[PDB]
């Protein structure tokens, strides 16, 4: 996150890590069993890390729980992120309290304008790179269709918005990709693309979790 400002610890319950040996991309828990993330976080051998505020050390509210399933989306193209979405089912149940929660799914899309909650371990430089061991957030709008459009010509698709801001400083970055944008109480978007991070006129890309929904809630019971 760049431009942004520490959380503070468990204050994004459903934040999660996803863990190889090391933070790769972050997910957002969306029940007990079940996290939301980016397709491109695509791995074998995830372990999920809830609670987490320090990802460096252990400060008492974790819980470590492998990946049982991963199911990329059908339509999930790398090339141009299109459907960039992924379920990733947990071995066990988390046990959910204060500081490990579900976030809700969207009932509808959410509007240009409307403000969102970015948050995550990612890149917290827009040239050069430092990477925080605490939880960054940022504040932003979603962006109009025609902005975002303009932004990336010919590559944005009725899956993906933007949020963000032109002028640049403020953004999502590398680590960040797959964590929660968080609208109205709402996941609204996943961390998905851009160009750099925080560069004027290159607001982030985010996957559009409202199309998704009846895939994810489908998804799920059947698995
Ligand atoms: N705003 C761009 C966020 C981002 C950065 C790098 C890889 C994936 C996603
Ligand atoms: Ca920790």
């Amino acid at each position: 996150i760049v431009g942004g400002y520490t959380c503070g610890a468990n204050t994004v319950p459903y934040q999660v890590s996803l863990n190889s040996g090391y933070h790769f991309c972050g997910g957002s828990l969306i029940n007990s069993q079940w996290v939301v993330s980016a397709a491109h976080c695509y791995k074998s051998g995830i372990q999920v890390r809830l609670g987490e505020d320090n990802i460096n050390v252990v400060e008492g509210n974790e819980q470590f729980i492998s990946a049982s399933k991963s199911i990329v989306h059908p339509s999930y193209n790398s090339n141009t992120l299109n459907n960039d979405i992924m379920l990733i089912k947990l071995k066990s149940a988390a046990s959910l309290n204060s500081r490990v929660a579900s976030i809700s799914l969207p009932t509808s899309c959410a509007s240009a304008g409307t403000q969102c909650l970015i948050s995550g371990w990612g890149n917290t430089k827009s040239s050069g790179t430092s990477y925080p061991d605490v939880l960054k957030c940022l504040k932003a709008p979603i962006l109009s269709d025609s902005s975002c459009k303009s932004a990336y010509p010919g590559q944005i698709t009725s899956n993906m918005f933007c949020a963000g801001y032109l002028e640049g400083g403020k953004d999502s970055c590398q680590g960040d990709s797959g964590g929660p944008v968080v609208c109205s109480g709402k996941l609204q978007g996943i961390v998905s693309w851009g160009s750099g991070c925080a560069q004027k006129n290159k607001p982030g890309v985010y996957t559009k979790v409202c199309n998704y929904v009846s895939w994810i809630k489908q998804t799920i019971a059947s698995n």
